[PDB]
């Protein structure tokens, strides 16, 4: 009568961690979600025969709406497994499913993955130079989301990096590019007026984190809005104030324009 | 001609991932550093039995200043793995190494792992509330460094959480425990008086991220000073301003106080 939130990684079926994948292969039941990210080398068949088990696969409503409904009853009698992409708690709300699982009286155990949050590390970025991160929300209809705009405001201020999560819409196999951010950012910047997103703004992309050759690039805003980094998923970072080792980082490994090597000082 | 950058996850020899195992396993050199972490929960002879290879280990030296003449020859007709604790290049020094290769003339690719960075996320915080991260190191003779004050000012000002590294002896194993670190922030703070850190600070330890049964605690500061959160690392957290659902969070998981949910929301 245990739950089990375990992470799958960032790419595919293999970027679970070996721990991950013992303990999941033992489980009675395997449930997942694949709507808070996307594993773009993989599929679900795939990662069934790596655990040796049927995977019911539950919709957004199934879990905000019915997690205690659908699992937590099987749990209680059973060795149970939740499946995410990337961690289970980054940049999710399932750490509150843990909540539901305790007053339903069943343990729960999180195993973790490689995380977007963690891998941006491969920028060249220091990672401890990030500030508040933020999501560039698709809008719906007139409901036009600008929040992230003063996320990345705040940061800069203070020198930070920010780390963008894109919008997802699996139900409709939506995955914002980087590109598709970048044109709200600056729409954005056209009301706002605040200087922060501009044509000539330092920004980062990297595409496919956990594959053997993501594309990472490096560049103005002007020059990379309309460059084809790839297949999704894909994250938008907007660098603070650059230390000149980072600087050569993605100069040398994201083709960054030399002339950034110079930080204003 | 290749070299691999392998995480080795979070805290015991299972916490590679499947990607990582199978790769090590195919290379025809193995080298590891237990000099930027270490892994808590296992041994070198534990992850050498599970890869199968013998391991080279490589000291701060070794990598910081010959990594070209000691990794990189060989990754010039062999596949080379370079196994790290954690996530690669999450240590603001590796990411360089990937430049040392580029101008050997050897392909380099990174094979992510779980960071403390994201599993954090276990403690129920938002990790987009996560600010400028920081160390908290030792002082020692001449040298008191206090800038991570400052780091958890700025961060909990704008209502941002603040992720704080212990200080550690690697080659030594000995971890600067959570009390030390409270220790050393309370004296921080009648130095500098800003109200940053007092005996009324809401705090979180996280101790052994990865294991099954980590510790996760959090509480006033004049609670936790004197608790035994059992083996290290340990890994502060100073939060912000707290949402409803972190806050229960904390109360449900983490057996904090229930006047969090008054006083810290
Ligand atoms: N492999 C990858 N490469 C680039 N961006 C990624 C990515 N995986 C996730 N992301 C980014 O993060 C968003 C999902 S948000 C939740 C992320 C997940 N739990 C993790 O720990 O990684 C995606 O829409 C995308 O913008
Ligand atoms: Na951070």
């Amino acid at each position: 009568m245990v739950l089990y939130f375990i992470g799958l990684g960032l790419y595919d079926e293999r970027d679970i961690t070996v721990k991950g994948l013992e303990i999941a292969k033992k489980c009675d039941y395997v449930f997942a979600e694949f709507y808070t990210s996307l594993m773009a080398g993989t599929t679900l068949g795939r990662i069934q025969k790596l655990i040796g088990k049927e995977i019911r696969v539950l919709s957004r409503e199934d879990v905000e709406l019915n997690f205690e409904n659908i699992v937590l009853p099987l749990a209680k009698e059973n060795d149970v497994a939740f499946l995410t992409p990337g961690d289970p708690l980054v940049a999710t709300t399932h750490a509150e499913l843990r909540i539901r699982a305790k007053r339903a009286g069943v343990e729960s155990y999180v195993i973790h993955a490689p995380s977007i949050y963690s891998a941006v590390g491969i920028t060249g970025l220091h990672i401890y130079k990030f500030g508040k991160s933020a999501t560039v929300a698709y809008p719906m209809g007139n409901w036009f989301p600008t929040s992230y705009y003063d996320v990345i405001k705040e940061n800069a201020e203070r020198g930070l990096h920010t780390l963008l999560f894109l919008d997802i819409k699996a139900e409709k196999r939506m995955y914002m590019t980087a590109n598709e951010a970048m044109e709200l950012l600056l729409k954005v910047e056209d009301m706002k007026k605040g200087g922060v997103f501009t044509d000539d703004t330092l920004v980062v992309v990297l595409a496919r984190a956990g594959s053997l050759n993501p594309t990472i690039r490096a560049g103005y805003v002007k020059d990379l809005i309309r460059e084809d980094f790839g297949d999704p998923p894909h994250i938008l970072i907007v660098p603070g104030k650059l230390h000149i080792v980072e600087a050569e980082y993605l100069v040398e490994i994201a083709g960054a324009p030399r002339e950034i090597l110079r930080v204003n000082v």
